[PDB]
């Protein structure tokens, strides 16, 4: 590995974003449909027989398994539940009717997620299916069948091309189940061609890096930010603060937008930096007033927003205007302007992004 | 109007003992749980369950979310909670015979009650509301509803709205469990420990001039790190909630075992770090997060079982509790919060009363 023309490596990982996708998306999209018969031909036997979903993960993994909870029930309409590792693996749970197990780890062997898979295996889950990025890793061993996300090496402190592979890996499986079961081929033909067009999307809208670093010096004083979002959103909102808060030790926490009214807007002032990511959709009304609350509040407020949203840069609110993206997969696009964001405060404060040697 | 007491506050915290009694009256008969005010069509829907959706926001969100490990655990029902504002916005998966479950002290908080009402919309199996307030919405559109019977709040925040919400979804696993045919040593235990509770909660009361002194630690602190597993997380939660809502700390809460995604970096010696440690089976588990906070110089505040084995030292402050019968421990353990809670907002100068 080395750098090229970036600077340090977790740039050169954000900015790979498109192409680590595109390497995501290689040999299993065919024909407007998804493929995955590198699954074997004994998937789909299993896979059609899922009613529900189990995710267990931690960390940035979590995230990305919170998001693909939204399109597991609202595109492929299977019951979906996501929990912490750590707190699966020690508590007596509930059995689920024809539940399949799923892990998302990046090494393969992060200890309570292959603690978590090895109880499945004494509680008759269906199956299990591990999302990984390294082969023949515990999980991918120890599981049914496993799907690889092909992302490469991160030598950034924290994953940024690891979290979008792992949505763009989920979104291809909410696609695959949702034709097992029967449902319209044009959720599959949506997704995938969200899934086409995100690469090129990235591109588009790392034009907008240098308005980011400019607006990062903002944080140059500051040791607390709050980030908002709302329906599949929302678990952007917490990845954007995981990795501020692991990258600058800024005391960075996220909350559902429609629920500041139960603590964070109290103690928002003119010296908390609130981050919101605000795609041109359905939930856009609501979310402008709880920005409103926000404003109203005092709080300084930076808006990664659509280009039409409507929004306008006043004192105390910044607008970062983001190109169109299809719905689909706009929770893997808006993540990207809350890397740049962290890795520029991260450079401001002088912490270090990549790891040593 | 206080009575002895100082700040209203500071009463309902001490009545809480009185305020869970209050909401098991009449509902223990001969060691079982009796919700025959319910109503006689309540068993047939009951007994369909096969899931339980659970809609709530702020405290009583928390309070779902204890209740799920519950569910889980005693019950052997599947348990979902959802903030009620990205439930009723969301196109969700319904699941066979599922009962919605909504908390909610008001019963007319409009996003909860907007979700019960899309609840009909998408068959599901029948609601259930769980409310401090006769003939209110959620009430009156439920198919069934059990009062807490907590009085009336006027303390800044919930101190007993909790604690009783909690013990009406105690009693409602004990009631399920036997539907279901499960061991009745599952009914018999919960009766038992709900039974202790009063008491367990007037015993730990011995220990708020203990923690009146250790608020004065943070008189200076603008931070705190509220650490949980298990049950007990959403009691972590919560006292992150209290502390933040009548303090203006900021506090956050995690679970114990992922300290590794972010805050242990943060800890150092000017950060309080509040851990509830029950006598249970994540113990041992949790005196290793706890040492993990040690090393980085956290200075720890350990309400801890007085069996769990823990000795004071410079940077570890116990708290002795009583021994505390399991399932109720998430019950138990909020009290000292709140006392925590109260004593450092009165060491600020901020108003604990509305
Ligand atoms: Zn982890
Ligand atoms: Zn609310
Ligand atoms: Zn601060």
């Amino acid at each position: 590995g080395d750098k090229g023309i970036y600077r340090h490596y977790m740039q050169k990982e954000i900015y790979e974003q498109p192409n680590a996708i595109k390497n995501t998306l290689t040999g299993r999209i065919s024909h407007g449909q998804v493929d995955l018969s590198e699954l074997g031909p004994n998937a789909d036997e299993l896979l059609s027989k899922v009613e529900h979903i189990q995710i267990l993960a931690c960390g940035t993994s979590y995230n990305s398994g919170m998001v693909s909870r939204y399109w597991f029930e609202s595109l492929a309409g299977i019951p979906c539940d996501v929990e912490i590792a750590s707190e699966f693996r020690y508590r007596k749970s509930a059995v689920r009717r024809n539940s399949l197990m799923i892990t998302l780890s990046q090494s393969g062997e992060t200890a309570d997620t292959l603690a978590g898979l090895r109880l499945s295996k004494e509680l008759g889950y269906l199956g299990s299916l591990a999302i990984c990025n390294v082969p023949g890793s515990s999980l991918v061993r120890e599981s049914d069948l496993a799907l690889m996300t092909n992302a490469g090496t991160e030598i950034g402190v924290a994953s940024t091309k690891a979290f979008t592979t792992q949505l763009t890996v989920l979104l291809m499986l909410v696609a695959k189940l949702s034709r097992l079961k029967g449902l319209d081929a044009s959720i599959e033909h949506d997704i995938v061609h969200g899934l086409q067009a995100l690469p090129s999307r990235i591109e588009q809208m790392l034009s907008q890096d240098k308005r980011i670093e400019a607006l990062a010096e903002d944080f140059s004083d500051k040791h607390h930010a709050l980030f908002l979002g709302r329906g599949d959103q929302y678990p952007i909102a917490l990845e954007g603060a995981l990795k501020l808060k692991e990258i600058s030790y800024i005391h960075a926490e996220a909350y559902a937008a429609g629920e500041l009214k139960h603590g964070p807007l109290a103690l928002i002032d003119a010296d908390m930096p609130v981050i919101v990511v605000a795609p041109n959709n359905e939930l856009l009304e609501k979310l402008k007033s709880n920005i409103e609350e926000v404003r109203a509040r005092g709080g300084q407020l930076y808006v990664f927003a659509d280009q039409d949203a409507g929004f306008v840069s006043s004192d105390n609110m910044h607008i970062i205007e983001m190109p169109h993206v299809e719905e689909v997969i706009a929770p893997i696009f808006y993540t990207v302007p809350l890397q740049l964001l962290a890795y520029h405060v991260a450079l401001i404060k002088g912490t270090d992004v990549d790891q040593p040697r």
